[PDB]
């Protein structure tokens, strides 16, 4: 409980948000939504697997692979749990698909994907 714990889990949204903007973008380009390695890779560098990200901007939209305030690397993975990919924080604990995880789902970003 506190107003830091709210300020790093913003900060956290808001590359979420880049994240998924960057498989949005990767989508786009590639009529289809990245794998684990492309999706992060999307915001920084075009993917060298196949198919090769075209139309995309120097040094991208953030230079370096993003991070949790506390020091982990964002992960994604396809086929998502939720959708079609999903991407998830570590959070301080830095464990991956954890309850801490603070994913699309999370924030409630992830909608837009039932088939009832
Ligand atoms: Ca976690």
């Amino acid at each position: 409980m506190g107003n830091k714990e709210k300020a790093d889990r913003q900060k956290v949204v808001s590359d979420l948000v880049a994240l998924e903007g960057a498989l949005d973008m990767y989508k786009l380009d590639n009529s289809r939504y990245p794998t684990t390695e492309q999706g992060l890779q999307a915001l920084v560098s075009a993917p060298s697997a196949e198919p090769h990200a075209r139309n995309y901007p120097e040094g991208g939209y953030i230079r370096r692979l993003p991070q949790d305030p506390w020091g982990s690397d964002y992960q994604l993975l396809s086929p998502g749990q939720h959708g079609q990919v999903d991407i998830f924080s570590l959070g301080p604990d830095g464990v991956p698909e954890s309850n801490d995880d603070i994913g699309n789902w999370t924030i409630g970003f992830h909608h837009h994907h039932h088939h009832k």
